[PDB]
């Protein structure tokens, strides 16, 4: 054949049997808005849908009848179930030679079209048209780049984040549905009913979900998606959120060709952080996605049950305009309470905690949230507090104004970042405790808390890197008090024996994902989940799954090259 729009493809003749039922799909892939959507390309190349990339074209036509295809597994006859396999492996023998679309999607990002949405779409287009019929997910064999941990030559870690640096959740969940329909309707329509169900079961909690969370919906036709707003706050954010990575995890797995297990297996890392050590744990002893299930009810109902009870501990205070103008001003903005004092020193970050309490009534005072990195540092503690000690925050602090220009470290002045983060409550805090042993009586409440010594692989702490399990505590009683009451230090979560990190941090390249790296500059190679996009061989990530001939290698701050000694043929020293 030969898909058209100006850039032609060859689509082996069929010969007969083939060439009759397939210009059923030329003319109906020459989808009117195919020909006017590529008169938007003779001039402005490509504008939009389709056509990018020469050999995109395989992706709707490879894709519309992947589709309008059997329309259900149980073959809709040769018409759509044997007419897309003539091209998928068609599709497989062009510019992918197995390696995975995903890897070939590297080959759109930095060779042709620069574009994001262009590539997503193509991946859907692929993988979904693959599964729909023939050709499932399953072969097991990988390319490389995860021999390694298998072979000894390096080491793999997991980790996940929380409330991680972004202002949108969902915004990853949607847009990764949207992304994969098959893997992961799974998940999503599971952890759908499941929490649907884990509200009418703790009658009470539906007064605290006013809008609807049918989570089902918000999806397929988000003109009713319950605000950007809400969305955000701690119930409903805490679930979702590990429904994301939980779903990535499985991405990571069914798309590997693996199993929860096959993937419990090259580890031996596998530590979240906070809301994302619920991950951790519930994923570190998950074999057959027979029992990969219910292992996800416990992670869901966990965040879930923590989010309803944190949230009737202090909950979203009514704002006071008074402020958000001044601090919108500073450009501090989102009083949120809790805020990433950056580039600094605890103690430092102390100091000016501990004089703000001092006049503060008990009550309203606060602690210092979190220590990811050796200069961030999160503190929170009630929305308002905490700007007030802006206040205090903001001057002392420099405009950053010249002033080195002429001999600074004596005299020279500090510089900060006091931006708050995207989180309607107050995790690991001095107002989050009189609900948090309740919860741990709601998980034994609900026969599915347990994770007893089930613990597969090494599952780091919040405080302190032990297995976890020293029981005496039943971990989902510490994975409560390591949460809502205490620090995280997570540098000391680290101390890892690692070569790579898989984080499936909270949508994104600021979810943990990079942090994690930041501390550390000349060990793993961290890469993450979702999104595409790159930098320069740094963190490498979303991709560096399904890579084949590529492997990480993020040189190490003493042993890459580090002095030596040589002589001469003469007998000299060197």
């Amino acid at each position: 054949m030969d898909a058209y729009s100006t850039r032609p493809l060859t689509l082996s003749h069929g010969s007969l049997e083939h060439v009759l039922l397939v210009p059923t799909a030329s003319f109906f892939i020459a989808s009117q808005l195919q020909e006017q959507f590529n008169k938007i390309l003779p001039e402005p190349t490509e504008g939009f849908a389709a056509d990018d990339e020469p050999t995109t074209p395989a992706e709707l036509v490879g894709k519309f009848l992947g589709y309008v295809s059997s329309l259900v597994e149980p073959s809709k006859v040769g018409q759509f179930d044997q007419v897309l396999n003539l091209c998928l492996t068609e599709f497989e023998n062009c510019y992918l030679e197995g390696n995975d679309i995903h890897a070939l999607a590297a080959k759109l990002l930095q060779e042709n079209d620069t574009t994001l949405v262009k590539t997503k779409e193509l991946i859907k287009n692929y993988i979904t048209a693959r599964i729909m019929a023939k050709r499932p997910f399953d072969k097991k064999s990988n390319s490389a780049l995860f021999r390694a941990v298998g072979e000894g030559n390096a080491q793999l870690v997991a980790i996940f984040g929380g409330q991680g640096n972004t202002d949108d959740y969902f915004e990853e969940l949607r847009d990764l549905y949207q992304t994969y329909h098959v893997l992961v309707g799974d998940l999503i329509k599971f952890s759908a009913e499941t929490l649907s169900e884990l509200i009418r079961t703790t009658l009470d909690a539906e007064k605290v979900f006013t809008q609807g969370l049918n989570i089902l919906e918000w999806l397929e036709n988000p003109s009713n998606t319950p605000d950007k707003d809400y969305l955000l706050s701690i119930p409903i954010s805490c679930p979702l959120i590990g429904v994301i990575q939980l779903a990535h995890y499985v991405v990571t797995a069914k798309l590997l060709g693996f199993t929860p297990g096959e993937l419990r297996s090259y580890l031996k890392g596998a530590t979240g952080h906070s809301q994302g050590l619920v991950t951790a744990v519930a994923i570190a002893e998950t074999d057959s996605w027979e029992s990969f299930f219910v292992s996800v009810r416990k992670a869901i109902t966990v965040l879930f049950f923590i989010g309803v009870r944190c949230y009737e501990a202090y909950p979203n205070t009514s704002l006071p305009p008074s402020i958000l103008e001044d601090s919108l001003e500073n450009n501090e903005g989102v009083p949120s309470p809790m805020l990433s004092i950056s580039n600094l020193t605890q103690e430092q970050v102390q100091d000016y905690v501990n004089k703000t309490n001092s006049h503060l009534p008990a009550g309203k005072q606060v602690e210092i949230s979190l220590v990811n990195g050796a200069k961030n540092l999160v503190v929170s503690g009630p929305p308002q507090s905490l700007y007030g000690l802006n206040l205090t925050l903001r001057k002392a602090k420099a405009p950053s104004g010249l002033d080195q220009s002429r001999i600074p470290f004596s005299e020279r002045k500090l510089k900060f970042s006091n931006r708050f983060l995207p989180v309607a409550s107050p995790f690991h805090s001095h107002l989050l405790v009189p609900a948090s042993d309740l919860i741990n009586k709601d998980l034994v409440k609900n026969n599915v808390s347990f994770n007893a010594k089930d613990i597969q692989i090494p599952v780091y702490d919040t405080f302190d890197g032990s297995d976890l399990r020293v029981l005496s505590g039943s971990i989902s009683e510490r994975i409560v008090d390591c949460i809502i009451r205490l620090p995280v230090k997570w540098e000391t979560t680290t101390q890892f024996k690692a070569t790579h990190i898989l984080d499936f941090g909270p949508g994104g390249a600021s979810g943990l994902g990079v942090l994690t790296h930041r501390n550390k500059d000349g060990t793993g190679v961290r890469v993450i989940v979702a999104g595409t996009l790159d930098i320069n061989p740094d963190d490498d990530y979303g991709f560096k799954q399904x890579x084949x001939x590529x492997x990480x290698x993020x040189x190490x701050x003493x042993x890459x090259x580090x002095x030596x000694x040589x002589x001469x043929x003469x007998x000299x020293x060197x």
